[PDB]
């Protein structure tokens, strides 16, 4: 996908409660560096929801794509409260901005 076009897109509708740097901050939701390749629920130091510590798939592009167009139908419990980006193009430029952001 598109980076630059991601990371507009995470400034506008993620950045209020997330931060992808190493190192940075948890807010409303967790830090979201060493996100790809790990479970769900495990960033070190944030207190997650049991749902988003059970559901148990590892983060990929695959799992983030359909996460990202609908977060509650995916991991029911959640205290992410956001609709879901639901254009797929605009999920995916997301995503490419999230792997390259993220590592
Ligand atoms: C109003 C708050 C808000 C918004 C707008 C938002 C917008 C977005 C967003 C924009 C499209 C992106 C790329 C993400 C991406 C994520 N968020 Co949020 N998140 C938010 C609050 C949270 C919270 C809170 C959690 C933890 C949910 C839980 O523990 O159930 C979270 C979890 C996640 C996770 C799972 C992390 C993990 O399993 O370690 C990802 C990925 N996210 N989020």
């Amino acid at each position: 996908g598109d980076v630059a076009k991601g990371k507009k897109t995470f400034v506008q509708k993620c950045a209020q409660c997330h931060t992808v740097e190493n190192g940075g901050k948890h807010k409303v939701g967790p830090n979201l560096w060493g996100l790809f390749g790990r479970k769900t629920g495990q960033a070190e130091g944030y207190s997650y929801t049991d749902a988003n510590k059970s559901k148990g798939i590892v983060w990929n592009n695959d799992t983030l794509m359909e996460y990202l167009e609908n977060p509650k139908k995916y991991i029911p419990g959640t205290k992410m409260i956001f609709a879901g980006i639901k254009k797929k193009g605009e999920r995916q430029d997301l995503v490419a901005y999230l792997k390259s952001a993220t590592s």
